[PDB]
């Protein structure tokens, strides 16, 4: 399903970074949502067109998208994805 | 499950390029990418439909790492391809 | 399921070669069929006893057999496998 | 599916350490390990609940290689955490 | 499910060793049982508290625990795990 | 799902050898391979039945990379083994 982490720890960020591509990693709330891969890139492209949030895949098919940004924005994004 | 990205970002293209073979990467600059169709297919279908697309002008195809096929090209062509694949 | 590629592109061959063992790769229609592994080797052994087609596993359990040869032969093989 | 190991062996700790990131390994000596809670979670839940635990005193969390979260700490804390996760 | 190998061959031991961690490998009947990972470590910890049997994961989620020891002990352990 | 290859090709043997451990590879020349039985088994069954076969004369066993066991030997022996495994 979907989940939002408000005010994540440094340790939480470290865990996520280990599970992201170097390109993304090198670049607050975090929204985590499980999506099939077409949806994943569709919704990530959305965010790249949107300021104020950053996106990345999380590894582990149906995979995980992580949305990093400000509390309002992250919530807005998770809402948009539910439609 | 299928999805079409209209007018993809440069970052979107970068994300996809990271997830395709080095050999396929050049094919993106040889084609106008109005749209990207992403569809999850069993492997026999994948290569069947890729081959189709490779024969078609105006689109380029690549695997993305039941797996994912990406169809790059002009809006009409991408839409046509996704339609054909639904049949 | 099963599928046959008539007159494959060079790019199509390149995609398949990336997904085959070095031994096979180093060695027109292409038949692609998804089989459990016992069936896979059973039906591939058949082809090795048969002239005019070549066989290989394709990676990605239930896996994929690829049958390379002449149009008649490939069709014949895909038919035999349906029984 | 969840499980709590009360009063784990040194060998049990060794087995788990082998299956966690090198970075997490030190966190075990910074905390009294009366108990270990092991629960299998989808990844969004995993990081959600880890983050919770990392904010909580008396427990430490780590991934073990839908995946596995390990919660290390004092009996009360571990039990509380496993309870919260059931909700 | 579960299975017990009485008086295993050297070849059987070799096959299992290939599929265990170096740490375990470096350390008769063999009980093999498929368990979810929480159960796995729970029941392995049990064995570490118990003399006369040794435990290890076998690789290949729901994974496999291997219990090495004397015939009585191995049987006792497989019984305990059924509860 | 099970299958028996009667009178396998040299190429068939080559394909299987590529997919077994280097250690197992020699065992094929120590045994007359009239037939190869291939059966997909959960891992406890795999080692249980391998061990059986390793104790039996006239067959050799190996893993092929729920996984696959290959039973190499004489037609009678292979058939007997596949039968025993159905029980």
């Amino acid at each position: 399903k979907k989940r939002i982490i408000n005010a994540p720890t440094l340790e939480t960020l470290a865990m996520l970074k280990r599970r992201m591509p170097s390109e993304s990693r090198n670049r607050d709330a975090i929204g985590l949502i499980m999506l099939p891969v077409p949806d994943l890139y569709f919704y990530a492209d959305q965010a790249s067109k949107s300021a104020h949030v950053a996106v990345s895949e999380i590894f582990g098919h149906i995979t995980t998208l992580a949305i990093f940004g400000e509390v309002a924005a992250v919530n807005e994004a998770m809402r948009i994805i539910e439609d």
